[PDB]
């Protein structure tokens, strides 16, 4: 506690000298049942000393499953959130998570969790609907934010993620602040707007993707900070997955797709604001539209990765507007080495803003999310797997194919099994889980082929699909099966969206009892 | 022939005199296979000179089937759409309807109908989406429009409905004006937004319900206008269904639940806007939120009824924002007997602006909807009986639901069959159909009791809305598919989202094969 030069540099509030702890001292004030809220987004900018600390605290003491907490987090953390589920130290989680660990233990039924649209979960965090059985008039017991600078009237400037920051300074009791001296301050980037409940709701003065407010800074009060702990540990992102070619078929798809929307004039020859995020189809797309000669692109979307850094180094990428940036430690080096023209090329908000209907559908975002599974009707499956497993969570894909202009979900056709390369079949006659209805959905596109999905009926939906995106090994299994629907809602007067229910799971049931989706014959139906 | 007096009155543009023309003599313009656009909203303000030509002509020449129209309205039409069903006048329709002869027409597979949330519907039609297909560079050939009153500029001043009015005359290559003159104009209470699509999109800057613009006519390009069809038929709107005392006590529920909120503080005590609309449910809980000394509300929804009317006569409610108001003829003496005191309490918008996510997340609104059934993880039908069977479409419900502060929905907790007086279960294992999910609802009200899912994980969401919202005749059998879907998830490490995907629908093959939904025995599962 020889408050480093480092940190007398980052903190420029001279009271919050006073409240520097190590993480350590910080064990008494956590007690169990508490909640709590950490800054960060999809694993980076995350608090990690004072998690670290409780881990230890719960180690050391052998307090596995006695000391638990309510964990609140804009989205998911780092490794840090999976230290808590291999202890059995979370309650409840919310709204999203990509651990294996803590999938595991949410699926044993050892941790309650309930996703929710990003844009959402913050804002009714602050009215009190997920603390509703407390009595002391509280919301959050305390909120853990990493900070990379203070500014000089005490207000918190983040790291590489904003995330539900700002609300969750909102409504805590106490704030504990993490000063990253390991990674060099992020000032200037981020535009927080500081949540406002109904009836004063303003409208966002945003007009396009680089527009402002000139708030760089979360206003905290300085009486809530209790501690200041010094951090010097930098996020752990693991490398991305270069892209293969089921992907670039994706991406090819894609891009044609866009080539004869440019073409008929339903896109501008800029394109519009683009959501993509991480993964290998997310890349291969990025890459496909840089290799496309597509100029002055925008991004509107969640997260950033290195792909986006190669196309404002080769100009196909004018502006980025993101909640969090997540890119690698050679990331970093190249983003350091031209800081200047880093920060005019990116701008840094909260979860809220990003994923927001308004401002996704005032701007036409262009909307490319992956699912589990769509069935046949449009319906897609995102979080469940066989309608019980969870994956990740919801995640914002819900508020941004809604609001949307353009809709697009990219999946494999097909995906392999321990019995039958492709046991699994991405198009089924039903999907176990709907995340996003048929009302949201308007590109389809697999590496077989491109669904365009708007202004059809159910019917004609159920063809496009099986006839574009759906396998070779599964077309004859989906016509079959749609046939004799509709051959059964003719005799029903049901013809509208022809099911059999008695047949609707088949795929998943004949996957648990066989190994694989192809069911041999359909149970006869009246 | 000789032009009405009344006519002249009620049209100010010296132009349009030149246009005027009878019914029967436009249909040399209408050609087989055409798009077509309706003004009106939930059976309101519906053209009708036009239409009964058209059928007329049908019916004289034996076209049934050889000359059909896509037709696009905003909404439901009146009976005027149920009478071009019943000749196969249509060939595809979108987004809403409510007649009988259009439901079974569209179960037949006689007409083509996809549904579309009602903000969205003329976004995406002013984008293109629906008409992918034309080669002429078209979106609609004829735009039919019901029009009370014509200002000095050619503009037109809509009825008691706009709906997707402004977004139709936008993209109509031509534009057909009945100008309604036996019914009294209904100019200045109109809020008229003229569409803008992206990237040129400003933020609306409605702050509160009665936030105007000044613009009380929708502009059009006087060229475009063909002909000017002199209307005197009036609205055909169906008397109010009286309030039943299941409806009662579902309204005696969610007054308790909002007197519970307004005491700890989550909402004001003079509410925030509501969504409430048509049905005996509605009527019930707007004349129990009159009962419970609530003042100063504020209304911002899609349809107002004769119901707010008497809010507005006793003071409990101070303005109200739709896109139409549907009120009987009883309705139409009251409300002009005091013209200037009505004028200045409701104000009508497109259904563009009163749906818009923007406006229902910044206003909090709180929206009330009736979901045809609501599975035990709180993913809720709207439109399919059985999953195949279309009843209405999906409206503005999914509009509301997920953006509004709180969403309610109000069901019955059983419904009668031929055999069984509790035959159908409104909660059930699985919804057949899904177009609210799990992450869009928040409060659950039955005639059983209120369940509140508000930060709740799938398993206690189950249990909740089993105890509270299920009927006695099904919380046994439910508690039991709930418990076996729990052990088989326990077994099978997919204890999230329990489900037996062998018996999920069971409840609805139950009902079709034996008339009842009450299952003796569920299928075993391994």
């Amino acid at each position: 506690m020889t408050i480093s030069n480092l940190l007398k540099q980052r903190v420029r509030y001279a009271p919050y000298l006073k409240k520097v702890k190590e993480a350590h001292e910080l064990i008494p004030l956590f007690k169990n049942g508490q909640y709590l809220g950490w800054s960060g987004f999809t694993g980076v900018g995350t608090p990690k000393a004072v998690p670290e600390a409780l881990i230890d605290h719960v180690e050391k003491n052998n307090l596995q499953g006695k000391l638990r907490f309510n964990l609140f987090v804009g989205a998911s953390a780092g490794p840090e959130e999976n230290r808590w589920a291999e202890h059995d130290m979370i309650i409840k989680r919310a709204p999203h998570q990509v651990g294996k660990p803590i999938a595991k233990a949410i699926n044993q039924g050892r941790i309650e969790f309930f996703d929710k649209h990003l844009s959402m979960f913050p804002q009714d965090l602050t009215y009190g609907f997920y603390t509703r059985e407390r009595k002391d008039n509280k919301i959050l017991d305390y909120t853990i934010i990493e900070a990379t600078a203070i500014k000089e009237d005490g207000s918190i400037v983040p790291g590489p993620s904003v995330g539900g920051s700002p609300e969750f300074i909102t409504v805590s009791d106490k704030v504990i602040i993490e000063v990253n001296t390991a990674t060099p301050s992020f000032e200037g980037i981020h535009d927080i707007d500081m949540p406002v409940n109904p009836p004063f709701r303003k409208p966002y003065p945003y007009l396009k993707v680089d527009d402002k407010c000139g708030v760089d800074s979360i206003p905290v009060d300085p009486e809530k900070v209790v501690a200041i702990v010094e951090s010097t540990m930098r996020d752990q992102v693991p490398p991305n997955t270069p892209s293969d070619d089921m992907s670039r078929a994706i991406a090819g798809h894609l891009v044609e797709f866009f080539r004869n929307e440019v073409k008929h004039g339903r896109l501008p020859e800029n394109l519009l604001p683009l959501q993509s995020g991480i993964g290998n189809i997310a890349n291969a797309v990025i890459e496909g539209l840089a290799g496309a000669q597509f100029k002055h692109l925008t991004v509107w979307t969640e997260v950033l990765q290195d792909s986006f850094l190669d196309l404002f180094e080769n100009g196909s990428l004018d502006y980025a507007t993101a909640t969090s940036v997540r890119l690698t430690e050679k990331g970093f080096d190249r983003a350091f080495a031209n800081w200047e023209n880093f920060k005019h090329r990116l701008c840094l908000r909260s979860q809220v803003v990003s994923n927001n209907p308004e401002m996704i559908r005032r701007l036409g975002v262009i909307a490319m999310n992956t699912p589990v599974e769509v069935d046949i009707y449009a319906h897609a499956n995102s979080t469940n797997v066989n309608g019980s497993r969870m994956l990740n969570g919801l995640g914002g894909s819900a508020d941004f194919l809604r609001n949307a202009k353009l809709s697009i979900m990219h999946a494999p056709s097909a995906r392999p099994t321990k019995v039958d390369p492709t046991g699994i079949s991405t198009i089924v006659p039903m999907a176990s889980h709907v995340d996003q209805t048929e009302h949201d959905l308007d590109i389809l596109v697999t590496d077989q082929g491109l669904a365009d999905l708007r202004g059809l009926s159910p019917k004609e939906r159920a063809r496009e699909i099986i006839n574009k995106c759906a396998h070779p090994d599964y077309q004859a299994l989906l016509t079959d099966y749609l046939d004799r629907a509709e051959h059964y809602a003719k005799k029903h007067n049901c013809l509208h969206e022809p099911h059999m229910l008695k047949n609707a799971f088949k795929f998943h049931t004949n996957l648990a009892e066989k190994g694989t989706m192809k069911v041999d014959s359909w149970e006869p139906v009246d």
